[PDB]
């Protein structure tokens, strides 16, 4: 069965006046590898991913601020705000070269991240990644009115922060095998408290789709722009019917994207992680191993 722990001894960094969260296990040599979580989830998203690589890599998996274990400053969580404490946490660390495997909004600020700091990435593993969604027709159709609410200040604030719906519908929504009452419990313990839900409203509002918000669409085409011509080495993994990348998007893309392999999970919406979490870490564990890391 999937694993429902979270074995991970807790380590803290103060980054920008905040304690961020983060697993950091495997070897304190060589190049780490650096796990990036999205919405509504937490480095427990990695939790049976990361045991694969850790024998051979530092496994490095922060709490996005606001998220995880990590603390709440009273902000809108934009982005931008996310963008602004990952930089920190990055140099917190002193990191200099990394592998990025990053999943969703993850995607979006490590894939933000490897265009501003190109030399400094080695290879990007990711999955059900944030591109340009130009129409609400490109958006799943079981999921759009739902996205759409979402977007408002009055219904999605009802939804997502006073009747927690984010975590208690999108999330197994997200995810084709049914989730356990611990791993719900796992995901429940950030956002117990209402007042602490602004994030899960703030990152689907950001969502690039239909042209708005402008400044993430823009920032979003720009590291496409980037993806589509660096040598960076790629890894991607799809399931279907996916969510934010369905299958054909996927095939489309091993196949544009320079040095990109791409890898079947099977059944899969959006955490992918939930689904094939062993094949996901085994492949992760066979790429590395052909990079001059
Ligand atoms: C308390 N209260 C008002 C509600 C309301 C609605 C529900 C809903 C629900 C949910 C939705 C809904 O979230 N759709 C969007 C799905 O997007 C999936 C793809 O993105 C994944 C994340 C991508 C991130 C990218 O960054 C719609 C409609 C409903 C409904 O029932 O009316 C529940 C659904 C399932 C459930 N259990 C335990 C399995 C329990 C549910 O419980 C509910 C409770
Ligand atoms: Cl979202």
């Amino acid at each position: 069965g999937i694993g429902t722990g979270f074995p991970f001894d807790p380590h803290y960094v103060e980054v920008l006046g905040e304690r961020m969260h983060y697993v950091d296990v495997g070897p304190r040599d060589g190049t780490p590898v650096l796990f990036l979580h999205g919405n509504p989830t937490s480095s427990y998203v990695w939790r049976n991913i990361i045991p694969h690589v850790a024998p051979t890599h530092r496994c490095i998996a922060p709490d996005l601020i606001g998220m995880g274990k990590s603390d709440k400053p009273d902000l809108g969580y934009f982005f931008d705000d996310h963008v602004r404490f990952m930089d920190a946490f990055i140099e917190a660390l002193g990191l200099e070269e990394v592998v990025l495997v990053i999943h969703a909004w993850g995607s979006a600020l490590g894939f933000h991240w490897a265009k501003r700091n190109p030399e400094r990435v080695k290879g990007i593993a990711f999955m059900e990644f944030i591109r340009p969604i130009p129409t609400w027709d490109e958006w799943p159709e079981f999921a759009r009115e739902t996205f759409q609410a979402f977007r408002t200040t009055d219904v999605g604030r009802k939804l997502i922060i006073d009747q927690n719906v984010f975590i208690e519908g999108t999330l197994p929504m997200g995810v084709v095998r049914p989730l356990t009452e611990v791993e719900m419990d796992h995901y429940r313990e950030p956002f117990l408290n209402p007042v602490d839900r602004e994030p899960l409203w703030r990152f689907p509002n950001e969502l690039p789709i239909a042209g708005e918000p402008a400044n993430i669409v823009a920032l979003v085409e720009e590291y496409m722009d980037w993806l589509h011509q660096s040598p960076v080495p790629k890894l991607l993994f799809w399931g279907t019917p996916g969510v934010l990348i369905p299958p054909a998007e996927a095939a489309r893309l091993a196949k544009s994207l320079p040095n990109c392999k791409a890898v079947d999970i099977g059944p899969g919406l959006n955490l992918l992680q939930e689904d094939n979490p062993d094949l996901i870490g085994s492949e992760i564990a066979r790429w590395l191993s052909t990079l001059e890391i």
